């Protein structure tokens, strides 16, 4: 009934994806997310379209549910005053500007910690708070290139490729969303806050893990394999009559299973393919033989023949197949929300499910400045007199829809 | 140590995970100070122990990369006495993590229902391929399969080419990060309720959620997605460009940045070109523009372009290999090369923690444990077994103790 983060206020100055994705997941867990946006423009994702639904872009809608919106010009001293007043009654402070940018505006950790020594201050940057290239802005495609992910992603004999989605941004967001709750836990015993440094470079290098460990320990360089792997064969995507199927065999018994299903038992006892080490050594000839067979049948036929095989196998699905998959719908991944002016909209739902509470009901993504007046009056106790003055000056903006 | 108090100190994690997703989650919790008790099969242990070469002594680099800051107890959970040991551990542990097919541990007497009965406080987190229930929930989880079924592979690869998978198991790692955050959400919730709960993380749910805007385009606009190689559908130019000896990523997020790039490339005539004057026009005329830019990028070395782009203020970066990654001073500056002293294998280096906190240090880590290295210590220190009961369990084969303690 009650979510674990209920009663936790998050002062959210994040933009784009990495930061907003972190605060969206905390909003799913019950946190009161107060999104601070530029009057007029707002979060950059608001203008990235088409596709557009009414006035809201699908980019913005996808990662900003379960948030409230206050449009405040934080470059204005009156806006800085509002941010500091909000931080004093908030538990978490999140931003993803270049290091020192918020500090130059009077909203750095030193400034905020002075008036909110309890606060958890989390900064999401491209390369960290300090260092030779720490002043560069963070970008997923740039980080995945510098961190080594792109070099190991792509066709074996082709150009490097990027993940279809900004996995480096999302991974960093997941690091931060966990780190913020670790800060809260630490705060619960000590009563004081701390500063958290998340960045795209650190997140992606850490995710290299064993691949990077192979070099740091064995001086082994990594390479691109397309859909295959360097140390285990066969294990890749195979072109079928109408699509692709991923199939793998991690040992001689799985390899026998695959060959029998493919009606190629003669390969099991062939001297070239009897062990995994030999299959890797003879991978080009083996994959060619297997690929010729895979392409003769439809994907649906191969999926039926592999039922109960006990080997890793799965079809390569497009968006149409993904959301026709009964398992996808079963997991609640099609989250529907009622937008006040745009109507019913559907986005990918929460990835984690808990037994003691439900997250299937989410507040729709806020309109720009939708909750400006509500926050100033209810959260900061501003009177109608002061709010009208800030509105008249343009320091804050209130959407027509409340 | 005295002043370096980590947030999760005093939290015990009963860790039955294997492979990558689960172990990655519990390793990050160990970095934060949690006491991770890794439960392993006697003799074999975690599957990754045998995944080699590369090998360092007897330990595989795969296993070492994601098992620091853990202790190892080798116990046979198929033995009724072993089930007893696991239940006794759960009673004094805060978290229980497993990544078996749904229902497997339940058939062994170690399901959530069984554990919650004797440990109503426990945070029970199961990491599966597709979730605890559903038509295909009984299939084992694999990163390559999940990325195929989830749609990531379909949208990853060269434009007009075959699908590709991420170089590393990002679906497993994303799921691991989801779980490592979810577990701490459970801990926080326990502060209020005093009770535990069950957590369902799976590869399919994690990856579909990461589709975000791409999925919304279909769910809302019925629009199908495509592969773009390294470029993007809504912003041009922004992709990887082949240089004379490698690749460099360069982008222009607005007309002013596009002018900056053109001047650096000695192509000022493009700034006022009717086909490329705005981003909307550059996207529409992307094919011809990229060819013109690609022709120039290929004439100079990556080192030359990096020098010419200094201070440009536009998004740019080289495509680094492992050698370039760990020669980059920024990477070393962030402490990402974590060195550890293994008791039998010696000094080893792995990627360090990604997050840095101002109130504590995580640069000093316990090396990944040897199989059953801490069996006796855990039984005596954590469960209060005496020397005779422990000796009987060793003689009976219920548990195993490594030569190194
Ligand atoms: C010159 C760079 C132009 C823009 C920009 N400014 C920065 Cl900063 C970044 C960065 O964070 O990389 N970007 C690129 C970028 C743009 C959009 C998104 C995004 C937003 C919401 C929902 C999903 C996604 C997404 N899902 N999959 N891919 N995108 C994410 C990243
Ligand atoms: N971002």
């Amino acid at each position: 009934n009650i979510k674990p983060l209920e009663g936790v206020k998050i002062l959210d100055l994040t933009r784009v994806l990495a930061g907003p994705f972190a605060t969206m997941n905390l909003g799913d867990l019950g946190a009161e997310v107060i999104k601070v946006e530029r009057p007029g423009a707002g979060d950059d994702t608001r203008t990235w379209g088409p596709p557009f639904v009414g006035t809201e872009s699908t980019y913005y809608l996808s990662v900003n549910r379960n948030k409230k919106s206050i449009a405040v010009n934080i470059k204005d001293p009156k806006g800085v005053k509002i941010i500091k007043e909000l931080a004093a009654v908030c538990d978490v402070f999140v931003e993803n500007y270049v290091p020192g940018k918020l500090s130059a505006m009077g909203l750095g950790y030193e400034d905020i910690d002075e008036i909110a020594p309890h606060i958890i201050y989390c900064s999401i940057t491209g390369y960290g708070q300090t260092g030779p290239i720490s002043q560069r802005a963070g970008y997923d495609a740039v980080a995945s290139a510098v961190s080594g992910l792109m070099h190991i992603t792509g066709p074996e004999n082709g150009d490097p490729v990027r993940p279809g989605v900004a996995m480096t941004d999302l991974a960093t967001g997941l690091y931060a969303y966990g780190a913020i709750m670790a800060g809260l836990i630490q705060k619960y015993k000590t009563g004081k806050g701390l500063f958290i440094d998340c960045n795209l470079l650190s997140s992606q290098v850490a995710c290299l893990s064993h691949i990077a460990a192979n070099y740091l320990i064995g001086a082994a360089e990594a390479k691109r394999w397309g859909t295959a792997h360097g140390s285990i064969v066969p294990y890749q995507a195979f072109k079928t009559k109408d699509g692709y199927i991923v199939v793998g065999a991690g040992n001689n018994q799985q390899f026998a299973t695959v060959c029998k299903i493919l009606d190629l038992p003669e390969l099991i006892d062939n001297s070239k393919y009897k062990t995994n080490h030999l299959r890797v050594h003879n991978r080009k000839e083996l994959i060619k033989i297997l690929s010729e067979r895979f392409e003769e049948e439809l994907t649906s036929k191969w999926l039926y023949l592999f039922e109960g095989s006990g080997v890793p196998y799965g079809p390569i699905n497009n968006m149409k197949n993904v959301f026709a998959e009964p398992q996808v719908l079963h997991n609640g991944l099609v989250m529907e929300m009622e937008h006040p002016t745009v109507g019913k909209i559907s986005v990918p739902g929460p990835a984690v499910r808990y037994s003691k509470f439900k997250m299937s009901e989410a507040r729709p993504p806020p309109l720009l400045g939708q909750h400006t007046t509500h926050i100033l009056k209810e959260v900061l106790r501003y009177d109608d007199r002061a709010i009208g003055e800030l509105l008249s000056a343009g320091v804050v903006d209130q959407h027509e829809t409340h």
